[PDB]
């Protein structure tokens, strides 16, 4: 429900929105241009300092391609 699925050509990439809404405070970290869609998203950030960035740093979360890219 509140969750969000991102159709991927290598397996859907589940992303706990509501969950990340309880784990992370400031949303500007994800919604720099205010809450909404992120025109430009993709492997780009999803890989760089997008998701893996706020993951590896703490060493927690889908850091492998078998975690994000894996229906
Ligand atoms: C070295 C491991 C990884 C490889 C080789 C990899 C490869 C790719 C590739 C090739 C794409 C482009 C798909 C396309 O648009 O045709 C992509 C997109 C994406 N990746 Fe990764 N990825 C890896 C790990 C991750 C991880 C760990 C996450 C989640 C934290 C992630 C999240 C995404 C998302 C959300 C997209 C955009 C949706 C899509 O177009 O599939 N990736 N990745
Ligand atoms: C004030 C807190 C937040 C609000 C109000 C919010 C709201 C939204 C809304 C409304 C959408 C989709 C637009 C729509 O359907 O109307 C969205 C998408 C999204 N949100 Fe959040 N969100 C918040 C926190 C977060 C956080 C903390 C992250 C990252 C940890 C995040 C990551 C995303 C991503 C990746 C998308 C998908 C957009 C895309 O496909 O490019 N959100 N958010
Ligand atoms: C669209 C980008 C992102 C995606 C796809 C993503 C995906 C995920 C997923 C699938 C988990 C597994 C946790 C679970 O639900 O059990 C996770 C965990 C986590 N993510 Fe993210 N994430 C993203 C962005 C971020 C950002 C920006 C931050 C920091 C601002 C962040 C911080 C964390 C932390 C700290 C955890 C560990 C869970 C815990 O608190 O135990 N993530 N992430």
């Amino acid at each position: 429900a509140d969750d969000i699925v991102f159709k991927a050509k290598n397996g859907d990439v589940k992303f706990p929105h509501k969950a990340h809404q309880k784990a992370v405070p400031d949303c500007k970290k994800c919604h720099e241009k205010g809450p909404g869609k992120i025109e430009g998203f993709g492997k780009e950030m999803a890989h760089g300092k997008g998701c893996k960035g706020c993951h590896e740093e703490m060493k927690k979360g889908p850091t492998k391609c078998g975690e994000c890219h894996k229906k």
